[PDB]
């Protein structure tokens, strides 16, 4: 989201137009994946025993 | 004995190339038995 601020002085003057005017955009994030192999081997003459 | 290690991290760069698996499987635990008398004698 974007800033969202707050002021305390909003006193403005009944014949100023604007001071400077302020605008910021807003945040851009990013995020990645993960590998999560596994395995698992012996033989094929192991698996078979009673 | 118990179940494998979390290990942390197992990331991977698209390829295995393992060491025949950590599988290192149970340990084998026995106990023995004893014997009690405890003899009767009456005369």
């Amino acid at each position: 989201d974007a800033l969202a601020s707050v002021d305390g002085n909003n006193a403005h003057v009944e014949g100023s137009r604007a001071e400077d005017g302020e605008m910021k955009p807003t945040v851009i994030k990013s995020n990645v994946t993960q590998i999560l192999r596994k395995v698992v081997r012996v033989s094929d003459t192991a698996n078979t025993t009673a």
